C-alpha cells in the first residue's frame, strides 16, 4: 500500500486524512512518495536528564525532563516545517550532539553502527526527508536524511 512504516490516520482537530511513519515518527498532510547499503543524515539532539550522558557541549549538566525536550523538538520541528528556520541552523546553535559544529552532519553509515532507532528512522526516510522526534539512549533526535 505505502512506503516502509507509513499509515493513514484521521486529524482530531480537522477530520482530514494524514499520513504517519511509526518508524521516523514523519506526518505529513500529503500522500507518501514510494533499500541502500549505507545513508548520510544530520540530526538535532536534544539530550535530557535520563540521557546516556546528560551533558554536552551546550551545558555541563543536562537538567531538563525528557517531556521538556520533547517540546523542544517539537517546537524546533514546527520553525523548520514553517521556513522560519533552517535545519542546519537549529542543529548548529541547538543541537546536543558535537556535531552541532557541522550543522548536525553524521556522514555518511552503514546498518549496525547507530542506535537501533536512530538506524530504523535514517532508512525509512528518503533522501531529503525529515524525522519526526526519533528516541535513542542519548535523548530525541530530528534527523535529515542528506544522501
Ligand atoms: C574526540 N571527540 C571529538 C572528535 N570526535 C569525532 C569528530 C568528528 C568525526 C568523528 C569523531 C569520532 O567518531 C568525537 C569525539
Ligand atoms: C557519535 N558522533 C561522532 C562524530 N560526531 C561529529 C562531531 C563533530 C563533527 C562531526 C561529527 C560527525 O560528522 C559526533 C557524534
Amino acid at each position: 500500500k505505502l512506503p516502509p512504516g507509513w499509515e493513514k490516520a484521521m486529524s482530531r482537530s480537522s477530520g482530514r486524512v494524514y499520513y504517519f511513519n511509526h518508524i521516523t515518527n514523519a506526518s505529513q498532510w500529503e500522500r507518501p512518495s514510494g533499500e541502500p547499503a549505507r545513508v548520510r543524515c544530520s540530526h538535532l539532539l536534544v539530550k535530557h536528564s535520563q540521557s546516556r550522558r546528560p551533558s554536552s557541549w551546550r551545558q555541563e549538566k543536562i537538567t531538563r525532563t525528557k517531556e521538556e525536550a520533547l517540546e523542544l523538538i517539537n517546537g524546533y520541528i514546527q520553525k523548520i516545517k514553517s521556513g522560519e528556520e533552517d535545519f542546519e541552523s537549529l542543529a548548529s546553535q541547538f543541537s546536543d550532539c558535537s556535531s552541532a559544529k557541522a550543522r548536525g552532519d553524521l556522514g555518511a553509515f552503514s546498518r549496525g553502527q547507530m542506535q537501533k532507532p536512530f538506524e530504523d528512522a535514517s532508512f525509512a526516510l528518503r533522501t531529503g526527508e525529515m524525522s519526526g522526534p526519533v528516541f535513542t539512549d542519548s535523548g530525541i533526535h530530528i534527523i535529515l536524511r542528506t544522501e
